[PDB]
């Protein structure tokens, strides 16, 4: 009777964030796969402004934007170990890195599998620099959240599911460039929340050609 | 001791947010005008990732990104009413609208004063549609924050200082399109925090031609 619905699209690293946050809080939810090429009434009713997934619907009330949903989850299901720190400065730094990930990672990553030529190579270069900036922030910590798996980890880890695809389509190795970020990603995939929520990496690889066709990309 | 330094640029609607938040809290701060064409060592040290103003420096600790700074300010210093609601759902709605403003308003507004031709006319049209969306959200409420002036009001009000400029350089009338949004803006500029923080609309108009030259825009 506390009802939680998640409107989502399986390979979305953004939706993965809200799957993971929910699993971390042990919240039971109803996952509803959406067709973004034939948008459903419920998606169009719940996110009228942007018409995007994920949408988290809690007792009929929609919360849009994946990072906003992580924070809402953290506040509504509070725990001994919070996803966001209570210290205001440390909270602001977590928000900063979430904002950074939203601004930077996807746009460069998309040029790896979804473009060709000069644009593609410039996208690969920028994507690696962005990862190195994140790897420098992580430093020698277990998680971006320090000893605890937190907001920034959740913000980034959905992208990890696509790393095999980025390596394949960009003919390069992320482990060679960012070994510590790889070690971090392996650690996070050992968590139940993450292992449950991320699709298989090969499934993503298999889907890229179909996805390219659906997005009008000819490669 | 408590030291609050704000690295800023006078006509920035992003920096205006942080000025207004600090004034709502009655905080004593040191405002430090920055030359974005000859960036200072402090700006570069305090915002190494983006190298952008505003930067809020609290006892030597920097906080980057204007909306993040409003939230930090709200958590750190007391006021009669908070800038963000304590209800998680309302808080998430406020975040939603702040994110919407950051994603949409500037990119269209920039085409009004900073472009010519088809691009300019399309920018004016999109800017109007964005304002109408915002005006529908506001509805018949006194503030976006309902009865209390808050986060969303602060997120948008800096752009109000530029409306006379947008109408002049776009040869159009926002009041004709969005009268309730104009009423809102007039109401907010009566708040002492806002009146102290916004430049004179005329000072902005007088600056546009210089600003165009500095940005390499020929009009
Ligand atoms: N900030 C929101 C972002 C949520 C979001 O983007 N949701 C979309 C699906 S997540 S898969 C990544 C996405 N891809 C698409 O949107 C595919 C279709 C789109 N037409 C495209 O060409 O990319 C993406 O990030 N794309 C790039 C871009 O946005 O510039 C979604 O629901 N899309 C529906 C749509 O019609 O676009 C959050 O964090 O929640
Ligand atoms: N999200 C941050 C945004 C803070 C930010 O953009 N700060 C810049 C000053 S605010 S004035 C509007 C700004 N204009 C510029 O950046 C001028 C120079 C720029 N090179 C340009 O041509 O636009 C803006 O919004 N520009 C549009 C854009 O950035 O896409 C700032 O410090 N700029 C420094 C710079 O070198 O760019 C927040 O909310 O705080």
């Amino acid at each position: 009777a506390d009802e939680v619905i998640l409107l989502d699209f399986w390979p979305s690293m953004f939706g993965m964030r809200t799957r993971i946050a929910l699993e971390e809080k042990n919240v039971k939810f109803d996952y509803r796969e959406q067709d973004l090429w034939n948008k459903s009434p419920i998606l169009l009713e719940m996110n009228p402004v942007h018409k995007k997934i994920p949408v988290l619907i809690h007792n009929g009330n929609p919360v849009c934007e994946s990072l906003i949903q992580i924070e809402y989850i953290d506040e509504v299901w509070p725990s001994k170990t919070p996803l966001l720190p209570s210290d205001p400065y440390q909270r602001a730094q977590a928000k900063f890195w979430g904002d950074f990930i939203d601004k930077k990672v996807y746009a460069s990553a998309r040029l790896i599998w979804g473009a060709k030529g000069e644009e593609h190579e410039a996208g690969k270069k920028e994507f690696i620099e962005i990862l190195k900036t994140l790897e420098s922030e992580l430093g020698d910590k277990t998680y971006f959240g320090g000893e605890t798996f937190g907001y920034v980890d959740i913000a980034l880890i959905g992208f990890y599911s696509w790393f095999e695809a980025y390596e394949k389509f960009g003919s390069f190795s992320i482990e060679a460039e960012c070994p510590k970020l790889i070690a971090w990603g392996k650690r996070c995939v050992e968590r139940e929340s993450v292992a449950k929520s991320l699709p298989d990496s090969e499934k993503i690889i298999k889907f890229v050609p179909e996805l390219r066709k659906k997005l009008g990309i000819e490669i």
